[PDB]
DNA sequence: AAACGGCGCCGTGGTCG
DNA sequence: GACCACGGCGCCG
């Protein structure tokens, strides 16, 4: 239609040879502008002909590019605004289905698809002055540090992992044989069908647990759980579920993924995901990286810092439950983080009336559980099923915790009457999320709802602070020469050459701390070390002075 | 805490061959 | 035999 190469603030379509950048080829490459199509001859050298990736997807053709060695930033791009409208609005083909126009395999029909949804999206934008404001200082600008993140990767020990594999495969063998001996026939331990045959059939165990659709009898941990301690088959089970959980899904897939010209791991932060605006990581997925048990905490081991760098690892603490207190109010609340005090022991010591020196152990695991509880809406029977108390025990607590902290249940009923009245439920920043079925004729539809609706505002709010922080903290790395590898929600995991470590930390801290004020400090643990476990090791060492 | 809701391995039954 | 969609199960915050 046009010849290459386009006139300025085209939008940008491209073909990859697979879903992932850092492993695609460009197969195709063009531009839009005004209607009219440029297809590029040859995609590669037609990148340095854009000033920036403006259109749909156009971090992924960023992080390309960056892997290429050129520094494309991305713009605009309509699934931000399409997302920030409404976040179930997740892919291309449903967005270009809903508001106009075909997303096909082809780069020059991608490219006019870019530049009419821009249009269109952008004009129902109109008047939306917080999803703007969400748009301009938020979502364009993480999409340019998402797209360094990807392109930069993270170093793995993938010896360190060879062996572990090895190790693991030694243990799992064992427990194979050790089960085997107790079913008195071999059979795939990996299949939850012979598994709830062997189990229930001919051990004659009580199974107690459906399956959530399949109507069939639970081998889960769930399930098993409450025969663990009389029945060492189910032990031995569970362990070797653990076991090649972390083998077959992180120990084993992680040094295959290895990229040869960058020598580290990328994985893929998607920011248009999810129903609350948090990210979610695939290809592989980072943010679900084992830490919990003992074998988990040795994979975190494997994550390690370039050469001659350290890696920094901060974490936001307990942002769920100071979000609550800035979006209630509850000055009861607000005041335990205004004093520094530990939120479990306080709710303990107001729960058992009893001085916060005198709370013991039981005491301060129950508060906890009911902290976390009322963030989901305070149920009741959950309650009475987690501590294994008496329902109306149960009941009583819950009064308890609401004559210390009423406005979190003011928040509680005012979010159901607006989500209800308005359907929708909204962040602190105004970003929205329509909830159904808060109505609904069906307790547990109508339950399951609500939970949704609690959700969003208090873990939407935590994600919009920390893409703020990263938007903020970004350039300052950049002058530093300091890089920023991981997101896990809470968490960011940066990597600074080893004499600039401590000082990137430091700054770290203060923009994260500083993002934007609440009611409330935000409080951000930060360590330092040459692996992902250790840096979080040393965040917890470093608490006790700090 | 893991309650929600992200993502990924696994085995299974159906389908085509 | 080769391939796929579906759902069990469970990692993380």
């Amino acid at each position: 239609e046009a010849p290459w190469p386009p006139p300025e603030g085209a939008f940008v379509g491209f073909v990859l040879s697979r879903k992932e950048p850092m492993w695609a080829d460009l197969l195709a490459l063009a531009a839009a502008r005004g209607g009219r199509v440029h297809r590029a001859p040859e995609p590669y050298k037609a990148l340095r002909d854009l000033k920036e990736a403006r259109g749909l997807l156009a971090k992924d053709l960023s992080v390309l590019a960056l892997r290429e060695g050129l520094g494309l930033p991305p713009g605009d791009d309509p699934m931000l605004l399409a997302y920030l409208l409404d976040p179930s609005n997740t892919t291309p083909e449903g967005v270009a289905r809903r508001y106009g126009g075909e997303w096909t395999e082809e780069a020059g029909e991608r490219a006019a698809l870019s530049e009419r949804l821009f249009a269109n999206l952008w004009g129902r934008l109109e008047g939306e002055e917080r999803l703007l404001w969400l748009y301009r200082e938020v979502e364009r600008p993480l999409s340019a540090v998402l797209a360094h993140m990807e392109a930069t990767g993270v170093r793995l020990d993938v010896a360190y992992l060879r062996a572990l594999s090895l190790e693991v495969a030694e243990e799992i063998a064992r427990l194979e044989a050790e089960v085997f001996r107790l079913a008195g026939h071999p059979f795939n331990l990996n299949s939850r069908d012979q598994l709830e045959r062997v189990l229930f059939d001919e051990l004659g165990l009580p199974a107690i647990g459906k399956t959530e659709k399949t109507g069939k009898r639970s081998t889960s941990a769930a399930a098993l759980e409450a025969l663990r301690e009389a029945h060492p088959i189910v032990e031995k089970i569970l362990q070797y579920r653990e076991l090649t959980k972390l083998k077959s899904t992180y120990i084993d897939p992680l040094p295959d993924l290895i990229h040869p010209r960058t020598g580290r791991l990328h994985t893929r932060f998607n920011q248009t995901a999810t129903a609350t605006g948090r990210l979610s990581s695939s290809d592989p997925n980072l943010q679900s990286i084992p830490v919990r048990t003992p074998l988990g905490q040795r994979i975190r081991r494997a994550f390690i810092a370039e050469e001659g760098w350290l890696l920094v690892a901060l974490d936001y603490s307990q942002e769920g439950l100071r979000v609550l207190a800035h979006l209630s109010g509850d000055e009861n609340l607000i005041r335990v983080f205004q004093e520094g005090r530990d939120i479990h022991t306080e709710t303990a010591s107001w729960m058992f009336g009893v001085p916060r020196e005198a709370v013991n152990p039981l005491m301060r695991r129950a508060a906890k559980t009911i902290n976390f509880g009322v963030l989901y809406g305070m149920s009741a029977h959950r309650l009475s099923q987690k501590l294994a108390i008496p329902y109306e025990e149960a009941q009583a607590f819950i009064e308890r915790y609401f004559q210390s902290f009423p406005k979190v249940r003011a928040w509680i009923e005012k979010t159901l009457e607006e989500g209800r009245r308005r359907g929708y439920v909204e962040t602190l920043f105004g970003r929205r999320r329509y909830v159904p079925d808060l109505e609904a004729r069906v307790k547990s539809v109508r339950q399951a709802a609500e939970r949704r609706a609690f959700n969003m505002p208090v873990q939407g709010t935590a994600a919009d602070l920390m893409k703020l922080a990263m938007v903020k903290l970004f350039p300052r790395l950049e002058e530093m020469g300091a890089r920023m590898l991981l997101q896990v929600h809470d968490e960011l995991v940066l990597e600074a050459p080893k004499e600039r470590a401590e000082a990137v930390a430091r700054l770290a801290k203060e923009v994260m701390e500083g993002v934007y004020p609440l009611a409330v400090p935000l409080e951000v643990e930060v360590g330092i070390g040459e692996d992902w476990l250790s840096a979080k090791e040393a965040a917890k060492l470093a608490a006790a002075l700090e």
